[PDB]
């Protein structure tokens, strides 16, 4: 498993009658060199193989027809290996936090049932509930103005509407500009408010503009801080605003951009996150996740031929909690789908179990490389809905990297876009213009997601979210890593070198009633059932 030695690797290398070049000797002593270092961390050890590759793409490209290349980029696989060697061997202790994340208003009671399933059952763990006590009420104003965006978009096709099938792309395109618009008058009244008083807070300023322009009752406002704040607290609450290292750095920016700006709490809460695992350590929950349930728990019942693994995996978590009624309001609508003798095999197993505990697994003393940052995994790929990480692991650094080189790019040519004061459409072009005319070869595919930015959360199946502050970040960071680089853009890992990276599946259950309505984002199907929801509650509208 030990990864080659110096004469190991000059056999390989050999070519008769050629002399060791410099650059060929530079590796072949960095490589004596690694073996020396039993006693140095592995974070130091994982620098020395990245110098060791840096000197191979040298004497490569140096000597290009050289009969060593062949056994060079041999080399090369061997010096990835070896990382994952080094990740897999030298384990430390993940630090015993679980860190939640809800900002942006009032948390639910069904989130805090969530949560109280692990806490049930990690009872060694310490909770956090990360909020922002500056920032309750961005839920409100975006809750306002998208509801304002709508009425009016209503008002403004009317009779249109009836027919034929009149397409419904045509209403959320009008209602993004209309809602563009009142964005831009409320961050114009943000700007000019801070730059007046710097000292003002953000749920101040939102307030303030909700009563002037939606007349709101501040009273009623300042009870819902009131009543989020006490509920928070009471919930393991641990606020962004104390989080030092945090609100110094530099993503604290792209935070409060995605909060006080974009409205997109995910992508704020993607920010947050990972900034809390380099600077804390222990394990991300998005508070839609679960404790895995037993393995052993379920195995007498055999999955019917007809019905899908995911399906089933949903209809375990709807047992439970049919039966055992963890938490209230939890759907049963697949495990009613159900033959009798099946739904009888769940309850006859439930009803055997007298414990939380002989239904759900506890997380235990887990542990992790000081290399990595492990990600959940579903049918689609790595999923940052669950992370795991020792406190400052090299991973957890170069995620937040390229967090921000992302936003870097996109800010370098939103900003200007932005503050040329044009319309939606006009705003748009003019940004993916900019954007168009800076892609590269290596960057185009995120360029090409970028366009779609402004939309985000307002907008069917807009997910650039994903590319920027969430899983593509996290791909991009596991090939800084495995490719001894920073500032990957173009993504070339593939499944089996992401799944080096993985949460044990048992670990999480992600097949839950909750993480099936995305709370940013919506699809086709769902903006759909929404449009037609619109035009009948405003028919409804006479009241
Ligand atoms: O109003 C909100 C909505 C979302 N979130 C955060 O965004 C995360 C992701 O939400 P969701 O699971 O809906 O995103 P999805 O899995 O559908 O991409 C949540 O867990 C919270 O941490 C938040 O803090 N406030
Ligand atoms: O990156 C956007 C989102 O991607 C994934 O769906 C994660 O579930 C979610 O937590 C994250 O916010
Ligand atoms: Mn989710």
């Amino acid at each position: 498993m030990s990864l080659v030695n110096r004469k190991q690797l000059e056999k390989m290398a050999n070519v008769r009658f050629r002399t060791q070049e410099d650059e060929y000797v530079a590796i072949l002593d960095a490589l004596e060199e690694y073996h020396n270092m039993s006693e140095n961390t592995v974070v130091e050890k994982y620098l020395k193989l990245k110098d060791i590759n840096s000197l191979t793409d040298i004497c490569i490209d140096t000597y290009k027809k050289s009969g060593r290349n062949k056994a060079l980029k041999k080399f090369k696989e061997y010096l990835v290996t070896e990382v994952l060697e080094l990740k897999n061997n030298n384990l430390t202790p993940v630090e015993k936090n679980l860190h939640f994340v809800w900002i942006g208003g009032q948390i639910n009671d069904t989130a805090i049932n969530y949560i109280n399933q692990w806490k049930d059952v990690n009872s060694d763990y310490n909770v956090n509930v990360f909020y922002d006590s500056n920032a309750f009420l961005i839920n409100t104003l975006k809750k306002t103005v998208v509801e304002s965006a709508i009425n009016d978009t209503l008002e403004s096709f009317r009779e249109n509407l009836n027919d034929p099938r009149f397409d419904y792309n045509k209403f959320f395109r009008k209602r993004m500009e209309i809602i563009y618009d009142k964005q831009k008058n409320f961050i114009n009244y943000y700007k000019a408010q801070r730059e007046e008083n710097p000292e003002l807070i953000i749920d101040d300023i939102v307030k303030t503009y909700l009563s002037n322009e939606y007349s709101k009752e501040i009273d009623e406002l300042n009870t819902y801080i009131e009543e989020s704040l006490n509920k928070i607290t009471q919930n393991s609450g641990n606020d962004v605003r104390n989080f030092g290292e945090f609100k110094n750095g530099e993503s604290f920016n792209l935070y409060e951009q995605e909060l006080v700006e974009r409205w997109n709490l995910a992508a704020a809460s993607d920010i947050l996150r990972i900034s809390a695992l380099k600077e804390i350590g222990g394990m991300y929950l998005d508070v839609d996740m679960l404790p895995g349930i037993q393995p052993d728990l379920f195995e007498s019942i055999e999955k019917p031929s007809s019905v899908t693994v995911d399906f089933w995996e949903m209809t375990k978590l709807e047992a439970i909690m049919k039966y055992k009624e963890y938490i209230p309001e939890y759907t049963s609508e697949h495990f009613d789908m159900l033959d009798e003798e099946v739904q009888s095999s769940f309850e006859s197993v439930l009803a055997s179990k007298s414990d939380k505990s002989e239904i759900f697994s506890s997380l235990g003393d887990m542990e992790a490389s000081p290399l990595e940052v492990k990600i959940a995994f579903n049918s689609k790929g790595i999923i940052n809905q669950g992370l795991i990480s020792v406190k400052d692991s090299y991973c957890s650094n170069l995620i937040v990297k390229q967090i921000e080189n992302r936003y870097k790019i996109l800010n370098n040519s939103l900003n200007p876009a932005i503050s040329e004061d044009n319309d939606f459409n006009t705003t748009t072009n003019t940004f993916i213009d900019s954007i168009m005319a800076e892609a590269n070869a290596d960057n185009g595919r995120f360029m090409m997601e970028l366009g779609k930015y402004l939309r985000v959360g307002f907008f069917p199946d807009v997910k650039t979210t994903i590319n920027l502050s969430g899983p593509e970040a996290y791909a991009a960071a596991y090939q800084d890593l495995l490719m001894f680089k920073e500032g990957s853009m173009n993504i070339h890992l593939i499944e089996a070198d992401l799944r080096n990276f993985e949460i044990s599946k048992t670990n999480i259950s992600q097949s839950t009633e909750q993480e099936m309505a995305s709370l940013w984002s919506f699809d086709d199907a769902r903006a759909k059932a929404q449009f037609e929801e619109y035009k009948r509650n405003y028919f409804e509208g006479a009241l």
